[PDB]
């Protein structure tokens, strides 16, 4: 199947910081409920830990966590020893250990872009670099009805 990449980072690249996103987003919520809806997704096994109760499983969508422990059981998902065994659309859904090992395989990436300040700690999870063989393209910058203003971009590999 075709593998993608979908995650929300701060300009300076930080997605992930005491075990929670460090923003409330919720267009990006609504993008991302929107496009992984009915989809797999893919996540490493802190990921998994980080969903708020309410909300794991992502409902509608076959979850998938990757973990290197055995009998690892999360209700409600699938558990796999790797990415590889993941992938048989399909979405990866974070955190920076899971992205780094699915971005080889991607052929895209969706990302939003939160415009908040946010240097780069210890134990912060960063974002995917994307190099020059990446398309992309950018939407408007919006301001988010958390205060926070953010745009979405797209990317192809080429
Ligand atoms: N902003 C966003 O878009 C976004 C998206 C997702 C998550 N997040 C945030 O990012 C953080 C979580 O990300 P993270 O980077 O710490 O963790 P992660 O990538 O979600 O999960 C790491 C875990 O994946 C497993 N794993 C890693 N490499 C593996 C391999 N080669 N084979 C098998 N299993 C492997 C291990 O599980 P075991 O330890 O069980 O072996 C490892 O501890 C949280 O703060 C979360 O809120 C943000
Ligand atoms: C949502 C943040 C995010 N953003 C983009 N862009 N990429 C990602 N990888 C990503 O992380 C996915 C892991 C965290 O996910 C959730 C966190 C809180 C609530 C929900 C449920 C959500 C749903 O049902 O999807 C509902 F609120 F709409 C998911
Ligand atoms: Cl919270
Ligand atoms: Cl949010
Ligand atoms: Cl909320």
């Amino acid at each position: 199947t075709s593998v993608g990449l979908i995650w929300a980072q701060s300009t300076s690249g930080v997605i992930g910081r005491d075990g929670g996103i460090p923003w409330r987003l919720p267009e990006d919520l609504a993008h991302f409920k929107r496009l992984t809806m009915g989809h797999t997704v893919v996540m490493g096994r802190r990921t998994w830990d980080s969903l708020p109760a309410a909300h794991r499983p992502l409902p509608g969508r076959r979850n998938v966590v990757v973990t290197r422990q055995t009998g690892l059981v999360a209700h409600g998902a699938q558990v796999v020893g790797s990415l590889e065994q993941a992938l048989s659309a399909t979405w990866v859904i974070g955190g920076a250990q899971i992205y780094a090992l699915a971005l080889p395989l991607a052929n895209r990436c969706e990302v939003t872009e939160v415009d908040v300040d946010l240097p780069p700690e210890d134990e912060d999870a960063l974002a995917p670099v994307l190099d020059q063989t990446w398309a992309g393209t950018s939407g408007e910058w919006l301001v988010s009805r958390s205060g926070l203003r953010y745009r979405m971009h797209s990317y192809r590999r080429l």
